[PDB]
């Protein structure tokens, strides 16, 4: 059963082997060996375009599925996880980059992503467990100005990253977060 | 045969689209297995992936994928989440080896490399012809100098620097030249 605990746990298991091999960070064919392994990933049920996980951030009212990649069709419909990053399974030494667009007149997305602050919880769930984050840096910067999504081998962090439609020139807001425990009882879950 | 070196040279350039950024594995991971596989179509275990040729200090050397330690005792090492150096526009392949080795002379010389020396990388039969534009001495941790650019063609070869001392690293970096076919460095 895809949802047991034993595969559950094995796909978790697969994941956090696959992000030993991420080893920069994003500043690809899809048919390449890498690209097809990563789309293995967090889909034990095969599927085209399943979700790889949800993430929800309460201070902004945000429920939102993941995806893989960045293709213009899954940024319509939810938010893209930035191949050359760590998957969103948790560990030190990884930096998952989610990506949500801002604007489209359909769909909230991430158009209230500008309203997080420091300190503000994101939550991800991701064959069935939870991880919890807590907002430590907010950037704008130009889009070429990718810094920011380095791993660090001690740090737990994830960076969601939207654009600021409004602005003349195109930039980038990544919003930083890092791993903190996860209370069971937490209002939120 | 050359079909067999074209499509093992194909293979690789896929396999370098899947690299995004620089390096700042376990060894069973899906992509580490597909890198292992890439510039190995004798499906050997620890293979020369290419040679390189550095004339001005003498140094006719084999390149193995990865950076493992016994690797580094015998030969230049392929730094794992760089493109596999078999050229094109964007990719940024970092070679690395030692220069202090008791048992080996590798990157020793690497110092006395200068400004325009030439680098001939040979693989799968073909010639790359690199040409050095920067010298940068650095401490471990600063890997900026390593980012693909996608308008360059290039190569960075890396050793520890200086000489039983080993605090920094020695970058040369080059960028793809012409292969003129009577080079007399050839």
């Amino acid at each position: 059963e895809v949802d047991s605990p034993a595969v559950r746990d094995s796909v978790l298991e697969a994941a956090r082997q696959y992000n030993t091999s991420v080893v920069g960070f994003p500043i690809a064919s899809k048919n390449s060996g890498p690209y097809l392994d990563y789309l293995q990933q967090l889909n034990p049920q095969r599927a085209e375009r399943p979700v790889i996980a949800s993430i929800s951030i309460p201070t902004i009212d945000a429920h939102l599925p993941i995806y893989h990649g960045t293709d213009t069709a899954t940024l319509e419909h939810g938010l893209g996880h930035l191949y050359g990053s760590a998957l969103p399974v948790g560990g030190t030494g990884t930096h998952p980059v989610i990506t949500g667009h801002s604007g489209l007149a359909n769909a909230t997305l991430f158009d209230n992503l500008e309203d997080v602050k420091e300190h503000d919880p994101i939550y991800i769930t991701v064959q069935g467990e939870t991880l919890k984050y807590e907002v430590d840096a907010i950037n704008v910067v130009l889009p070429e100005d990718t810094k920011l999504l380095a791993p660090d081998p001690n740090k737990d962090q994830i960076t969601l990253i939207t654009c600021t439609p409004y602005a003349v020139n195109s930039h980038r807001l990544l919003v930083r977060a890092h791993r903190v425990d996860l209370d069971p009882n937490d209002p939120n879950l």
